[PDB]
């Protein structure tokens, strides 16, 4: 157990609040980057006990603290009312890296779920670019598996453990409040869902060889886990997702039962002022959205599912140490 640091090309100049937190909590980005190959050594890894996960949660969150401050946050009962301007928002990749005397243990096996032993192993003293993206059901602008889609998961067995699905190529989705100002809505292009579900009931298909696989929306709870919510430019967004999780996977072949029109799915989004923190248990009261035309253009390269004869996956999230064990999974810190 070592404490990293973070390295990034953050710009002194830009007012974007991922460049201001990190010009003054990371280093600059090694331009000459070294990393040595090991086929011969194989080594165990474990995608869910990771330090360097709890450590970027609460690079994280320090840095939404410093930067999304909101007008009033209500912390049963206590009330703590701030200054919550309107900033620039926008994500920028951010290295975790190991000092002298440690190392970053990097798995090169494309097949990897996250546990056990990978035996191409690679030594680095950074990670690559992790974007920062907070959000549920969906994982946004992240990294891709350059083979065939993977399934994660601590324990399958187990439906309350998160699933974890990698992409092999990302599905482009528009989420936009147009210029009720409360109003938004995304797009997202109903063939590209159809294959990419298609081949994730195939994976699954394999985990649990009966048992149709069959995609439904989230059984119950908070609204920004029900939801796929996201934060864009600074404004918060919940999107429905009952259109885009919803079909059926039986006999090899995907059925997709979700309303569509003119080949694209639409999801009904809504901008709150109210917000249930995932940094803590509490709330944030943020101001209203600023004027003009919000639009974020990003790729889906993960969902977040929960397991409930027949197996139904529900789209899931909320705890964002999922989110960076998506990108944290082929790396460990060893002495
Ligand atoms: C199986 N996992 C179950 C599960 C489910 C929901 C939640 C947890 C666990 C807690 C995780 C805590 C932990 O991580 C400690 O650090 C967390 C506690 N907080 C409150 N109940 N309010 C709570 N998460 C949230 O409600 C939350 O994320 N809302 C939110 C807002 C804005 C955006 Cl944009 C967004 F995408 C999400
Ligand atoms: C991942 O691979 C490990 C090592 O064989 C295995 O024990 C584990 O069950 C796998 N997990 C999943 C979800 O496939
Ligand atoms: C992605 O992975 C799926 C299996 O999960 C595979 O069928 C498909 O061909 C892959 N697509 C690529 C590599 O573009
Ligand atoms: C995983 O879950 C199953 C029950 O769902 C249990 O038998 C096992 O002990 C759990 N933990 C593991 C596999 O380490
Ligand atoms: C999503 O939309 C469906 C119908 O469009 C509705 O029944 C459901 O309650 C909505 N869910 C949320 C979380 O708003
Ligand atoms: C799938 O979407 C349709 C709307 O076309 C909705 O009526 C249905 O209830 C959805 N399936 C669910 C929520 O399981
Ligand atoms: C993903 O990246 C694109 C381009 O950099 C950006 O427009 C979008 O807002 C990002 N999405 C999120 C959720 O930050």
């Amino acid at each position: 157990k070592t404490t990293l640091f973070c390295a990034s090309d953050a710009k002194a100049y830009e007012k974007e609040v991922h460049n201001v937190w990190a010009t003054h909590a990371c280093v600059p980005t090694d331009p000459n980057p070294q990393e040595m190959v090991l086929a011969n050594v194989t080594e165990n890894f474990n995608m869910w006990k990771n330090d360097m996960v709890e450590q970027m949660h609460e690079d994280i969150i320090s840095l939404w603290d410093e930067s999304l401050k909101p007008c009033v946050k209500l912390t049963g009962g206590s009330a703590i009312t701030q200054a919550c301007p309107k900033v620039s928002f926008d994500p920028i990749p951010l290295h975790y890296c190991a000092p002298a005397g440690f190392a970053i243990l990097k798995c090169n096996n494309k097949t990897f779920n996250g546990t056990g032993p990978c035996r191409n192993v690679s030594t680095v003293q950074c990670t690559h670019g992790i974007k920062p993206v907070v959000s549920t059901q969906l994982l946004l602008n992240g990294s891709l598996a350059e083979e065939e889609i993977i399934i994660r998961s601590e324990n399958l067995t187990n439906n309350a453990k998160t699933i974890i699905v990698h992409l092999n190529e990302s599905v482009n989705i528009v989420c936009t409040r147009p210029n009720n100002i409360r109003q938004a809505h995304c797009n997202i292009n109903e063939s590209k869902w159809n294959n990419t579900l298609q081949k994730v009931g195939e994976e699954l298909a394999k985990h649990f060889p009966s048992k149709t696989i069959k995609f439904e929306p989230s059984s119950g709870g908070d609204l920004e886990i029900t939801t796929h919510s996201f934060n864009c430019r600074g404004e918060f967004f919940y999107c429905n997702t009952s259109d885009l999780f919803n079909g059926t996977y039986r006999n090899g072949t995907y059925n997709h039962t979700g309303r569509s029109s003119n080949g694209t799915i639409t999801l009904q989004c809504k901008i709150k002022q109210i917000i249930n923190m995932w940094q803590e248990v509490g709330r944030a009261i943020y101001a209203p959205p600023i004027e003009g035309e919000i639009t974020c253009n990003s790729n889906i390269t993960g969902l977040l599912l929960l397991r409930d004869d027949t197996e139904t996956f529900r789209p899931g999230g909320g705890d964002m140490r999922d989110n960076w064990r998506s990108e944290l999974y082929k790396y460990k810190v060893v002495e």
